[PDB]
């Protein structure tokens, strides 16, 4: 059983690293956001639901990671 | 049965990490969504079903990664 | 036989990673899509077609990587 | 137990790969303020609130590595 | 050879990473096509066979790595 | 206690792996400073500061890794 | 020698990680290709041989991984 | 002794991984200054400074690493 | 010794993942290259010189890896 | 000493995946410089020391990875 506890907090810890691509998209859909409404301010209401669509689907491939991360920790 | 059983848990957390490709994918496209409405308000009614598809069309890449984590995990 | 077995697991979950491209690649494509259709909304029709075959291109990569996953797990 | 206990070295090293996505993230949304800003000096008020909503969303991403990290170290 | 073996399958699926390459560049060729005809539809016929070879060159460097992959695996 | 303090040792190396994105991150938003103040002098004074900013916020999860980092070695 | 024979095997799976530099490389160059030619039809016969020269040398990078891959398993 | 002087030397190569952010970054903020001024050769003086204040920035996140790679090696 | 030459293999493999950045870098330079001389067919004498140049150095890095991938193959 | 000598070349050939950055990085150098003296020939004079300085700065950051990997190699 050593070996198999030793393999959960390893792999809890390498299912962290997808988190990275959240991370990183989170932003890049934001960024969007930004320069979309930079260059057209009336467009604001129409893109900012689109961004938080955009947040919430990327974002819910780092709660994926997580959630493997945390069965493999206490699970 | 340690051994095998530690490499399941291993290979499920080396699994998530292709679900980054997913989370840089979905902010691609609808970073692409926002700076197209911007550009051309008009147009938001023929991009957004398009945004739709290449979304669940790179999340389902991720699926597959998940898919192999949880054939690992309990399967 | 279960250090074999042990390995056949590992390989497995490393043989997904490669999925990553496809993920961004497929996203690369719909973007070109998005992009040339807000600002020249005629050529819609010539690169829909365009986009389906770069997407399909694209995910075959990872498909492939998926193939030698499940090679190894079954 | 000293294998279990070196295990949560090495995953809690690994758990802050992760933060490297916060790092880039936080620093894509500021260039996008900077530019959007440079572009039209008068939108400041309206995109900083965004910027301030997206880089938070960003690093928090980042502080689920780092628990992941504390957790296996405490 | 429980250690040659494992070897084999391990390295199988390293093998796959690779692949990530042509998913993005395959995309990355695409994408430009797409961007290329909105911009300018009369070049359609004059980039298309470009793309097609691009992605024919990009494609082949996921083709040797599933090649060493193969390779391995039997 | 040699498997516990090699663990230390290669966690800690792989703890600085992460700083590669505050180098990259540091560096986006710099560029954009540089690129919004061509653009448009007259903004600097506006733009300066949300640079600093930017670059605090991503230095930030650089100094996270550090900090895992300098845990393990000590 | 069972030892050898293993990291023989698993090293020639690394070396094709490289390979996906040539897979993107690749993309980049005829991308800009079909980008240029759509912008300026009438320099294509100028960039072409350009595009060659730069995905040769691009894909050349490729082929050393493999080269290295192939005194692995040979 | 042996095991753990092995694992400083492993963690002294992996603790180099980092430097490819600053390698990266550094290029970002002149490429940034080279376009700044290439389009705007009046805002030279003014944009100069703020590339050696973001390169040195960037850089210092790949010397954190080298310091943790020259502790383990040391 | 086994362990040694185990070692010598999976670092000479190792040693060629940098091979990417020139890859991807020779790429980047040339890109340039074709988009410069698109936009500006004029300066394709000045700019040409400067894409050897830069092709040159960027595939420098490459060669220092595949020096330490042959030194530990065979040196 | 075994243990310790597999350990040197592992180390020496993971020292190596650095310059992929440096790779990469020299490459934006030029490709601006390309960029910048196509859009606007007379300013070659200007950017062209700052594309030298850049790639130069760039390049050491590789140095000190191939530094690493030969103080492990040999030292
Ligand atoms: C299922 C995928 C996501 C769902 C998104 C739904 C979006 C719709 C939208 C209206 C959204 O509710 C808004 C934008 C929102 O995020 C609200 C709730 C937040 O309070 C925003 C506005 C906010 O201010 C942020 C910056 C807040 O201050 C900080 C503390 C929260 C950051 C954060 O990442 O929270 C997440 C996220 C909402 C995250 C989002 C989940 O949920 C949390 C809680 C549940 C688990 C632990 C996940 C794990 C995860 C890996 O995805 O993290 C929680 C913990
Ligand atoms: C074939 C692959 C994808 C299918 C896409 C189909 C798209 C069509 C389109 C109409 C879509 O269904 C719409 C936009 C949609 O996403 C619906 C279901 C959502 O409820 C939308 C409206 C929504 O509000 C989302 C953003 C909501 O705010 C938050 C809480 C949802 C987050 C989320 O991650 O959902 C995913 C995603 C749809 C994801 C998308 C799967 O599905 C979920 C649910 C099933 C498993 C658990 C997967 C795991 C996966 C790895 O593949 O995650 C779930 C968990
Ligand atoms: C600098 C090194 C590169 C040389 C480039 C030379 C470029 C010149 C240019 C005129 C080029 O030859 C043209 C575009 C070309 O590729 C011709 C020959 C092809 O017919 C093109 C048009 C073509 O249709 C391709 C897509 C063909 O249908 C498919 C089957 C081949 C794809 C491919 O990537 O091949 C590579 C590549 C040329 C690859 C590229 C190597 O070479 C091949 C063939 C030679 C050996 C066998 C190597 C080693 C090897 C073991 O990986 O692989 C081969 C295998
Ligand atoms: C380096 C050589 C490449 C050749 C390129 C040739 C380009 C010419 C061009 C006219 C091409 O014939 C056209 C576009 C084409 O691909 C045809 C055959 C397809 O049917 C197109 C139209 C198509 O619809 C695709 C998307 C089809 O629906 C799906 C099921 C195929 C996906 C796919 O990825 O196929 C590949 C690819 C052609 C791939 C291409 C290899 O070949 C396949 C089969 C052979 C091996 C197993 C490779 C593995 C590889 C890792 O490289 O996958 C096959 C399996
Ligand atoms: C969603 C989660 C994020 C919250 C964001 C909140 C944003 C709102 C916004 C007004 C923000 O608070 C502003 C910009 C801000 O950061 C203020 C407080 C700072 O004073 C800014 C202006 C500042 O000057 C920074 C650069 C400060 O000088 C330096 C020392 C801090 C940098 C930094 O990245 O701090 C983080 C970050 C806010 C980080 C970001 C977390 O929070 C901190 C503080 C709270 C705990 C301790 C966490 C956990 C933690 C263990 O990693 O770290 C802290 C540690
Ligand atoms: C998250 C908190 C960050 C704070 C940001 C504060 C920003 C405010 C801003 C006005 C700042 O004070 C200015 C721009 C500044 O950096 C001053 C102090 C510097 O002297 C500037 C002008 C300077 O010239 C730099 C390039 C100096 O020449 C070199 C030697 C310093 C490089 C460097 O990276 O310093 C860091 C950084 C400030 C870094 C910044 C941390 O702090 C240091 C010292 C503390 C630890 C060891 C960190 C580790 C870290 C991984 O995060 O490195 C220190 C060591
Ligand atoms: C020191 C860094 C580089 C020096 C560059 C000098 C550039 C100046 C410029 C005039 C250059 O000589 C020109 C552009 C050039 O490359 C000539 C020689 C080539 O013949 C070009 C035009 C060419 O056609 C290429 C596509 C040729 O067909 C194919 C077969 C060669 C590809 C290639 O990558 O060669 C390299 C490269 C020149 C590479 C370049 C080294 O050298 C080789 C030979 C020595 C070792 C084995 C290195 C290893 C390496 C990892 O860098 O590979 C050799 C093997
Ligand atoms: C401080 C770090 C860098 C110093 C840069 C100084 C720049 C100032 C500038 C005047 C520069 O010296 C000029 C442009 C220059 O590069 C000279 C020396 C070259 O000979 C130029 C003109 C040239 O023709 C090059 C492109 C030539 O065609 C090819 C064959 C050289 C390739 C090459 O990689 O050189 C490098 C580089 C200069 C590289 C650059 C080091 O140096 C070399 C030589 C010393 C070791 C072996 C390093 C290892 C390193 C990891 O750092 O590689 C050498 C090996």
């Amino acid at each position: 059983m050593q070996l198999v506890l030793a393999a959960k907090y390893i792999g809890a810890g390498i299912s962290t690293i997808g988190l990275l691509g959240a991370g990183i998209g989170i932003a890049i859909v934001f960024a969007a956001l930004i320069n979309g409404v930079s260059r057209n301010p009336s467009i604001k209401d129409t893109v900012f639901p689109m961004a938080i669509l955009g947040f919430a689907l990327s974002e819910a491939t780092g709660l994926f990671c997580l959630m493997v991360s945390f069965l493999l920790l206490f699970g």
